[PDB]
């Protein structure tokens, strides 16, 4: 056939570009399913796949007028859409995906099979998701101070942990939990802690695919659960992420329900 | 005279592209009458149909700038509009159209003639639409639990079956059905079961075949487990709505 | 000298494309003046007229890049705006324009002279505009039940006929006509009959433009061709139409004077357009009885 | 040099395309200064002017891509703007300009030095602008039946004539005029006659002006308001504030009312911008005629014709009223133009 | 090398095109720093400077596709922003710049140094900016009619002189000025005289900028009053009746800052340089929401006294105490003002007034003694 | 291969064009990180870099149709977003960056590492940032006139200098501040002095706040419902570096300094009619910048916090 057509065919065969019902063309570059419905991110992918093609097919794509032909060819081959965020027990990081059934981290093509268009926005450092460090004990202490562990507060702590641990699911939640409290009881502190824990999955048009923010209990797509100085430096991030994963694995194994 | 016009004529001879009174072009790719106004799919159909054209006409379609010329020729050749969604006794699934009176499942070219724009949403699997399944037993039990075949639920059962089977027709319904009752009776359960049955043809209204004097006016088709409840619905249609559809 | 300018001049010779005061290029294809201020229809016209020009001129129109050249030449040669819908005594169908005053229906080039952009939305069936058919007699019975030809109802009947026939003129009406009456009297039956009769030129301010029928500011030409009709619960209505259960609702109240039997099947046999061309014949017949010299409605 | 640049230079030297202080490029074709900010109207002129250049510079212009080059050069050569509509005593028709002070219809190059970016919207036939015609007598009878020339109706008749004829200048009218009268006496008849006569230079607007309907009334000579104090103080100045932010007010404001108007604020400043003409000749239907003469709010009663509006909308009484307007104009507005208020 | 890049560099050398802080590219054609943020005006300049280049560098600019290239190069060669209209004491006409310090005229490169993007909107004729002319004498007569040179009117006349003179300099005035007067007194006459004298450096606005939260939504009444040296806001009705919005006080301090905040229709440029002499044409005493000393140092007033009326109303206007003198109303005066007959004489008079009153520094003073509530607060 | 691709690679290897998290591209020309979301500013960088490449690569950039190919290649070779204005304690001028920690001024590549986009709006004159100069003594004269160095108002004076010196950093403050005072008290004099000192990092917006937010992004000082107060002291509202100067939670979010001396109260002084004229022209700009830097390195060197 044609060189600029075989290049598009070979790029498509790698399943690096996909089409989603919102009309979006999700692109796989830098180990994250990216998308931007304002300018073609595909051309970035034809430029990236350059070190994945034969030599005769590699020098062709060093021309921006030749990375629009292949982009159009690719855009005209995506005739059938692909479902997104099929798996709820998955956490997308800027370098892979994390499974909440056993708490390990995938990277590269291992995270490609789990189509997660949205992401937490930051990389998952390996030597921070540890059991103990000079951040775990202080986090545990402040969590106890905010939400005491006593008998009359035991059920309150249980529902509290169940509510924050729910802010990882990829499915919609049909239940509401109230955050009633007096002045200066740490609500903003927990808000910032959870924001540091997940990040981009935290904020009606903007809250798409977000996992936390009768009309806000319907499947349509939303997944959100509706509810100092050494925080913005992003220190308690991985410790609180470990706590959230532990609470999820302790409370949300079989069925997700609030 | 012109290869890129002979190709357009051959593509239009297959009746794959039609024009709809909204001024919009609907196309036929992978067994679905799709349509879009932001990224027209006429080029998608051009690049899809190359296999059905001769070799000399197939090598010319492998080019994005030679595929916006055939698209221009085709769009310039569609002068008059065509009507969509005429047949009322059809069920459009993502892989064909199923007849209600006949009950035979159509797929591919046989499904093209019935211009069914709105689809059920989900693909239809042949080896699930059976009368003997583990799920259909429990579905029948649930149906009997929601409403029994008792003395006070004989004519109510008839109206229930008639109204439920009515949510399969492309015509305009002539009556409204109410669901007055107490909590935990089967209202929302039946709502979710019907949603799982007829899929996309459901809103909780343009060509939507179910919605939960102005309503009973012509466009709208509304009546204001995917293979067992569907079997029960088609059976109810074959008991109730055979010669004429009325509510 | 320049083939794509000779082609543009020749296409302009046929007077197929016109420029409107609104800025929209009306186009003549498929016996209807279609226009669209979102995409130029002119290129479809250039492609369509291909089978009229010499063989050398025709082969240059199988090239979409040589058709925007012709369209650009044509658009640069159209300076004189041409008024639309100047003739009010015409009813535009999808295959031409019917003349109400005389009675025949024009088609093809004959309908081009009457620049009629809006149309009825449905084709004009030739063998349906007939005085006698198994549907005009039942329809006339429907009027007789709704509006009997009694001495007291004679004035009502004439006013009803005049108002119904007035929804066929492209002029501007200067009178509001009411549909006063009680419930189940045949108003909405008349509305359904009218919708089946005329079709697209029926609405139930910008949207209500260039329409002939619709359901002091509304009675001025500034365009507005609509016959404004208001339904309230003045052509008065008496013959309430009762049901079988309303059979026993048919002998006390003087808001009515007659109670024919309800016919639930009738309503259905309207949207099917069973009484369509019968109604067109009745409207036209009535029209060339009150508005032949001049069309006017008396307040 | 470049051939298309020579073509553009020649076209620019015939003064056929002009640049205004609004961003619009006004084009001169069909004896009219048109403008439209949706299409490069200049690219029409390049074709139309084609029958003025030598044969060498003619066959080139049969190419749409060689008239975007010529237009690009032209738009690059119009460095200076030109003031437009500085001549008030001219009436522009779609085929010429009528000079009112002598009533002469200029066409072609003669009707070009008077830049007129807004026209009446129709052509001006020479062999209808005459004083001897049956339509002339019909229109004169209608006008006499509307405003009789009797002794008690002299000053009002003069005000009516002055106000009607004043909707022919491009000057700024510093006054307001009412058509105060009871229903069905001829105010809408006068409105339709004026619309048929002066055509496009006539706009009807809603009551929100009196209490984006101000941006469209730009360069219109007559604004009729059928059916707030400072609105009057805003509407009689050459530059009125309106955004679709300043518009030139060449408009005579006529207001159609049925009762005595009541204003929000009454002061000595408002009475010097107001004028009223009374309508006293009711035209009632023959069935209801006997109920009109007994009424005291009117003075005369006549027969209400039915086809009059039909023939008026058909623009049959157009040039007769144009002649009447010109004749009135060359009786009060020749030395200067000024609208005199009448507080009483 | 490249021929088109050499052309672009030569054009850049002559300092004809410039880049402004607003992001707009200003050009230099026909001795006027014109700019237009809807078309790349630069492409006109490339043609106009065609004669200022050698023969080989001239024939390359008779090709609009070859002038788009030069325009692109110029847009890619101007990396540094410039601040325009820095010199305040300059009056830009359509054919040069008049310096107010001593009143000579400049053209060409002499006037190019002062990058005044705005202009008055009309050409400047040399043999009219004189001291002896029939138009000058009659203009002096009508000005003395508007403001008599009496001792009772002496302070008012002098402050009127200064206020009119201030509408020539490009500084930022911090004192609002009122034109309190009764109907038919000359406020609109002075307004039209200014409009004929300074032309473009003059806009009209509605009372909205005085009674409105002038930040919500797109407001083009503020985005137009940028670099204009005189702003007129007529139509101030009385506030005694219902439905009248009092003049919002903070707007007075808002309008006297060196920058004004406002957004036009669908734009993000909220800052506009405020060189305007905000002058209010009113009829009665203005009333604000709250009166204080912070608002008291931004308000100056001039009373207009001599009335104009035809003999029909002369008897009724003579006995009115709201006036002090009555003169015969002229009918063709508006006609001979709207045709700019009184333009250059008034411009010369304004220049003389500025040279006599504002030569050392430019500053304005308030006159808080002519308002009842203001006087009570004293 | 391709010459334009190699040119784009060489341009990127110098790290002059970056892609920010907002989706916009920041460009390093004339010792300033300039960005503008209305046209590609990359092409200006392509033409500026022209005197850095091999002479065979330089003649290819004298062509606007070949400076859009290089820009296109660059636009597809920036796949990783980069955060902006990480360094709080740096003051960006149109010709470099001043390091507030010690007081030295960097320029060129030395100021390229500090990716701070919003500059002050002017250049840094080397021979004016001096402690002694015949425009400085008058500056602390007028400052002491505005705020006398009295023991009674010493707390007010230290609060004043602490709050005004805080308008130089990219950190987020968590408390509103007010300049509530009487008429003719130097409040707008302080506003204009600060505007001369910092320039672009200074925005004035009406009381609608109390697109008017979309412009005050990365600005280090701004001027002018308690819910909006609770919304205006957060790291995001659009970044929030502004030192906003115009229940218990409201109590810990409000700081006000009360001006005392009046000019034409505790002391009445004489008005200076020419003071504004010699303030708008930025006469005291660099002397006040020096004073602010001195106050900063005297007060905020260990950590930044504005206690109420
Ligand atoms: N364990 C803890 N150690 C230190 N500070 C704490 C702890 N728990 C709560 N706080 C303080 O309590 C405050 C919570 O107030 P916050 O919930 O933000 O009030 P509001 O939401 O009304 O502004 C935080 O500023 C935090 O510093
Ligand atoms: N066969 C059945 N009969 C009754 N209830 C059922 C049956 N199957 C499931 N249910 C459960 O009982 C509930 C019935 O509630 P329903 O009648 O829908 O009213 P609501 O949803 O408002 O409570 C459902 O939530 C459903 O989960
Ligand atoms: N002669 C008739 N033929 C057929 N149907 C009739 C006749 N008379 C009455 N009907 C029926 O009676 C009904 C009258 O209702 P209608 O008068 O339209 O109610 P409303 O006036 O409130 O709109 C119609 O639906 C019509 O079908
Ligand atoms: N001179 C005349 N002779 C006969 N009929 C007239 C004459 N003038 C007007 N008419 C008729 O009388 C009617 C007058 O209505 P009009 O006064 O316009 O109503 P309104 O003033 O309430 O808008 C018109 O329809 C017109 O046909
Ligand atoms: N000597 C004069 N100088 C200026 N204007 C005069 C003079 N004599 C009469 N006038 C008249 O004054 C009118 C302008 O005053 P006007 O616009 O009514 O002021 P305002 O609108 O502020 O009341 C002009 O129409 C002019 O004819
Ligand atoms: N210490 C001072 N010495 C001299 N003049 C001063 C002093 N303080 C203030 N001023 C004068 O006061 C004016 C500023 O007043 P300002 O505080 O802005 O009042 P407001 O804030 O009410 O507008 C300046 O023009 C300045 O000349």
């Amino acid at each position: 056939g044609n060189k600029l057509f075989n290049i598009a065919q070979r790029i498509l065969d790698t399943n690096s570009v996909l089409l989603t019902e919102r009309g979006d063309h999700i692109v796989w570059i830098n180990n994250s399913w990216k998308f931007n419905s304002e300018e073609p991110l595909i051309t970035k992918l034809i430029l990236s796949i350059r070190h994945q093609l034969p030599k005769e097919y590699s020098s062709e794509l060093l021309c921006p007028r030749k990375r629009k032909t292949v982009e159009a060819n690719i855009r005209d081959m995506l005739v059938d859409s692909v479902e997104t965020d099929t798996y709820p027990d998955k956490l997308p990081f800027k370098n892979g995906v994390l499974d909440l059934v056993d708490g390990m981290f995938y990277s590269g093509d291992d995270a490609k099979k789990y189509t997660c268009t949205v992401s937490t926005g930051f990389k998952f450092d390996d030597t921070k998701f540890v059991e103990d460090s000079p951040e775990m004990e202080e986090l545990m202490n402040i969590i106890n101070d905010i939400q005491p562990l006593t008998d009359e507060n035991k059920k309150n702590r249980e529902l509290y942990e169940k509510t924050l641990s729910s802010c990882l699911c990829g499915a919609t939640k049909g239940c509401l939990t109230f955050f009633f409290g007096e002045t200066a009881t740490g609500k903003s502190t927990t808000k910032r802690l959870l924001k540091s824990a997940i990040g981009d999955l935290f904020v009606i048009a903007n809250m798409h695919l977000k996992r936390s923010v009768k009309k806000l209990t319907e499947p349509c797509r939303n997944h959100a659960t509706i509810i100092d100085g050494k925080i913005q430096n992003n220190r308690y991030r991985f410790a609180f992420l470990y706590l959230l994963v532990k609470w999820y694995k302790k409370y949300h194994i079989p069925i997700m329900k609030l």
